[PDB]
């Protein structure tokens, strides 16, 4: 499915996302923006061998089985192909792994490009919440 930017506010709210882990709403959307643009059964190849998996674009080197990355270490102990449905449930609970992680946000590449810093409050701001 590919979500509207407010249907992705107001179901990431639902998740609690907000302020999880100190990161606003606003940084959730403009990452899946920017990672897969809005687009949950979004897939990217990356130079490591590994992909990048669904809304939040999850990476199968560390996070989840997609049986051809060198040095899977599949910690949300799940196929990258669950992180596709329409629900951004399976998406979340990976990420919320991730962000606790010590590295904060910083594991999205589109997030650090062109999230952080900014004012990311803009991609929440019109939305129902
Ligand atoms: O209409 S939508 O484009 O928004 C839609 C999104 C999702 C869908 O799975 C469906 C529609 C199909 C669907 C329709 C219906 S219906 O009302 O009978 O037509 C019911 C379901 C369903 O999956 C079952 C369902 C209901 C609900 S609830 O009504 O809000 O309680 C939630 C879910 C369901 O599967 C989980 C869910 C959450 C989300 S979220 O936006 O990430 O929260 C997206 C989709 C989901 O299926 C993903
Ligand atoms: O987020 S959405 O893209 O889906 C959206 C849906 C509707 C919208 O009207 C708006 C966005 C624009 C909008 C945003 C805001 S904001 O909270 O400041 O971001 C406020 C309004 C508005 O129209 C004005 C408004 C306020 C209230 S209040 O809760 O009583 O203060 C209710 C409504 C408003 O339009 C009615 C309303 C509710 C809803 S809701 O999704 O059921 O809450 C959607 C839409 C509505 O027009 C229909």
């Amino acid at each position: 499915k590919v979500f509207g930017r407010c249907e992705l506010a107001a179901a990431m709210k639902r998740h609690g996302l907000d302020n999880y882990r100190g990161y606003s709403l606003g940084n959730w959307v403009c990452a899946a923006k920017f990672e897969s643009n809005f687009n949950t059964q979004a897939t990217n190849r990356n130079t490591d061998g590994s992909t990048d998996y669904g809304i939040l674009q999850i990476n199968s080197r560390w996070w989840c089985n997609d049986g051809r990355t060198p040095g899977s270490r599949n910690l949300c102990n799940i196929p990258c192909s669950a992180l596709l449905s329409s629900d951004i449930t399976a998406s979340v609970n990976c990420a919320k792994k991730i962000v606790s992680d010590g590295n904060g946000m910083n594991a999205w590449v589109a997030w650090r490009n062109r999230c952080k810093g900014t004012d990311v409050q803009a991609w929440i701001r019109g939305c129902r919440l």
